[PDB]
């Protein structure tokens, strides 16, 4: 019933690359980076009508956002930034832009084979986090 269907489900982190550097660029402090980098979240994605919900559950923090595509919302990130976020679908990729303090970071989620690939960019730095079905 919608192309956003290939994201729905329960996903578990299986690989991370460059995440510490991404977090440094975002401005996350040492202790949060270390504990955050250890986390192995599950990502739970659901759809109800026009509302998409993404939950991240881990030993560090449980976070949840709900949103409508293209409609800005205020978000508290896991590292406690208060950001203005918009999430859109662009050619089959979920594109999440977070703005705060004159900065911006973009998080892209895409289906590739049986994985959900998360690419996180802050200025020159890209982190790639790969999830598989739980
Ligand atoms: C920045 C930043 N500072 O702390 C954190 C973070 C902290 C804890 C936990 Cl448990 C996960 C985190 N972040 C993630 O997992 C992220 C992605 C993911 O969903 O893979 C996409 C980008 C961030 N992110």
């Amino acid at each position: 019933s919608h192309m956003c269907d290939a994201f729905v489900g329960t996903w578990k982190l299986v690989s991370s690359e460059n995440f510490d550097d991404y977090m440094k660029e975002v401005g996350v402090g040492f202790a949060t980076r270390k504990v955050a980098g250890m986390a192995k979240p599950n990502m739970i994605i659901s759809v109800n009508g026009d509302v998409i919900t993404i939950k991240s559950e881990s030993t560090f923090k449980n976070t949840e956002i709900s949103f409508i595509l293209g409609q800005e919302f205020d978000e508290v990130t896991a590292d406690d930034r208060k950001v203005k976020s918009t999430i859109t679908l662009d050619g089959g990729v979920l594109v999440h832009v977070q703005k705060w303090d004159g900065k911006s970071t973009t998080i892209k989620r895409k289906r590739e084979d049986d994985k959900l690939v998360v690419e996180c960019v802050m200025k020159g730095v890209t982190s790639t986090r790969v999830y598989e079905r739980a």
